[PDB]
């Protein structure tokens, strides 16, 4: 029962790959220690292949079937609809991988006859044939990291453009609607960061003696079995669906989700997958359900008292009622034993935490600062090393995903996003006159095209106005940022405050939406602080399509 089999054909690139941080005139204003930053390339793919290739054994007990029955009872209340071809096409990202059959993502977006005719033919074939495995492409992802020594490239596996549009037709409503019905408040992808921090704090405060822990599954996608994927299909099929949608979903499950052949960029056969594909629509929903199913069942096994789970795909955090520190630790071993029997064994062994701030989930921890009134406010933050490593790369190279922008949006209230990322990138945008130019970033796996001038209103909506007023950050948080800057050779925060005053004056000069950016984003930079009030255009923002579901690998775009 192996996750993959390989033919020995190489995982090959589709363009030149850089591994060394590209340096330009702007690089040194952010980061001096250039040799610390690197991009993964397909040269390391063989190391990743070894890591993701193993045997899966699963033993499923009454706890598992008990939780599953209940999940299915909730799934049976969901009514999901088929998307039209037009609706599915309009969710396709403009720069999505072109089809092997002679059209691209813009042909799809424009509903071009050739595109739409192909999509119709893939759909018909899905309904007519429920056995023939569907071809996928396996690619090495190029991602930027700081050394620690160097990690191998991650692998993405995805079907052709035509199939991706059919997935949407069949499953977009389901993967968007089902998970919150099944899991309720435990489905993480429904929350803004403000909502998520609130849920975490409220949940913590709701226990008499809280204990909390995160669970890291080693290579979760490879731990996912044919059983797991058929189980997911059986949850989908509990929904009230049109007969045509039922067939499409059974077919995609048999032919695509369960497994299939892997083809490299040069068209050669690299092997065969029998685990979760990283690049399908159901990757996030399937991972979330399957992780929640397994963990709920393991919580029962361990007899964890008054558990609340929070699950984003394969990222899992649990907060419960402590039974004492020794009992807690023992319960955790049992928990991990159960997860392992279910095929989800750990990377790091989990550990019990008695302080919310010491838990990492979605790569983030709770911390505390103060608003203008002096009131405590909790916010989500993280070690800034990877964010700043990538910011350094994106200073000198244009990338398909601007991580700096997703980091500003999602970590707006943080010391490091406000002082460094905002200051640095607005300074660049000013200089090139690109404040109004829409950029793409990825939030919960979906692709959004966002104008930098819109950030204040986006930030108010996700975080509230306090994001623009926070101060007296904790010593532990100040210290971690200061350490990171010393590690990467980033100028100290006193330097960034100086530049921010400049960037702010520059933005104020321009008036309009630029001055709003100066006024709200950089109020921290001046001693005589302005009074920040709700931004009118914020209540006007269409944050529909934001924070409904997760869509990692799912080829979803919002305009
Ligand atoms: C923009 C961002 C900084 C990268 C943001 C985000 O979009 C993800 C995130 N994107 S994802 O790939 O869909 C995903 C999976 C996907 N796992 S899977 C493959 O199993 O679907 C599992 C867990 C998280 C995420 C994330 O963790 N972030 C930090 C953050 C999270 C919540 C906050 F409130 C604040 C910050």
């Amino acid at each position: 029962h192996m996750s993959y089999t390989w033919t020995g054909a190489l995982i090959t690139p589709c363009a030149a790959e850089e591994s060394k941080l590209p340096i330009n005139a702007l690089s040194n204003s952010l980061l001096r220690h250039h040799n610390m930053v690197y991009a993964t390339t397909s040269r390391s793919a063989g190391l990743r292949q070894k890591k993701v290739t193993f045997d899966r054994l699963q033993v499923l007990d009454d706890h598992y079937r008990d939780v599953l029955k209940e999940m299915k009872a909730k799934a049976s209340t969901v009514k999901a609809k088929l998307l039209s071809v037009e609706e599915a096409c309009k969710l396709t990202p403009p720069h999505s991988a072109k089809s092997k059959f002679g059209y691209g993502a813009k042909d799809v977006r424009n509903l071009s006859s050739k595109a739409v005719n192909h999509i119709h033919s893939v759909w018909k074939d899905l309904l007519e044939d429920t056995v023939t495995p569907i071809d996928t492409t396996i690619m090495a992802k190029n991602e930027v990291f700081c050394v620690q020594g160097r990690k191998p490239a991650r692998l993405i596996v995805f079907p052709d453009l035509g199939v991706r549009v059919c997935e949407k037709m069949a499953l977009y409503d389901v993967v968007s609607t089902l998970p919150q019905v099944v899991m309720g408040s435990s489905y993480g992808f429904q929350y803004s960061p403000g909502q998520r921090v609130e849920f975490l704090v409220n949940t913590w405060k709701s226990k008499k003696n809280p204990m909390g822990f995160s669970y890291d599954t080693r290579c979760f996608d490879s731990t996912v079995t044919e059983n797991d994927i058929r189980v997911e299909e059986s949850i989908y099929q509990c929904c009230d669906l049109a007969p045509e949608a039922r067939q499409a979903i059974k077919s995609l499950t048999e032919r695509l989700y369960i497994g299939g052949p892997l083809t490299n960029s040069k068209g050669q056969n690299c092997g065969y997958r029998r685990c979760r594909a990283s690049g399908v629509l159901t990757t996030s929903c399937g991972n979330t359900l399957t992780c929640y199913l397994k963990a709920s069942a393991a919580c029962r096994a361990a007899k964890l008292q008054d558990c609340t789970m929070l699950v984003n795909g394969d990222d899992l955090v649990v907060i419960c009622e402590s039974a004492g520190t020794q009992e807690d630790a023992a319960s955790l071993r049992v928990f991990t034993e159960a997860m392992t029997r279910y095929s989800a064994p750990p990377g790091d062994p989990p550990q019990p935490e008695y302080d919310l701030e010491l838990i990492t989930s979605c790569s983030s921890n709770v911390s505390v600062a103060h608003d203008a009134s002096g009131k405590r406010v909790y916010y989500l933050t993280r070690d800034p090393t990877t964010p700043l490593a990538r910011a350094a790369w994106e200073t000198a190279r244009h990338t398909p995903v601007n991580s700096w922008l997703g980091n500003i949006i999602m970590y707006a209230p943080t010391l490091w996003a406000r002082m460094i990322l905002m200051t640095h990138f607005f300074s660049i945008l000013l200089a090139q006159e690109q404040l109004e130019k829409a950029l793409d970033c990825q939030i919960y796996g979906a692709c959004y095209s966002i104008e930098p001038l819109d950030l204040p209103q986006i930030i108010e909506r996700l975080h509230g106005l306090s994001a623009f007023s926070l101060h007296s950050y904790s010593p532990g948080e100040i210290n971690r940022v200061a350490s990171c800057l010393r590690k990467l050779g980033v100028p100290p925060l006193r330097v960034w405050r100086h530049r921010a005053r400049s960037v702010r004056a520059r933005l104020l000069s321009q008036g309009g939406r630029a001055a709003t950016c100066g006024k709200y984003l950089f109020n921290w930079a001046v001693k005589t602080k302005l009074k920040l009030t709700p931004i009118p255009a914020a209540s006007r923002l269409d944050l529909s399509g934001w924070f409904v579901a997760g869509y990692s690998g799912g080829d979803i775009y919002h305009s």
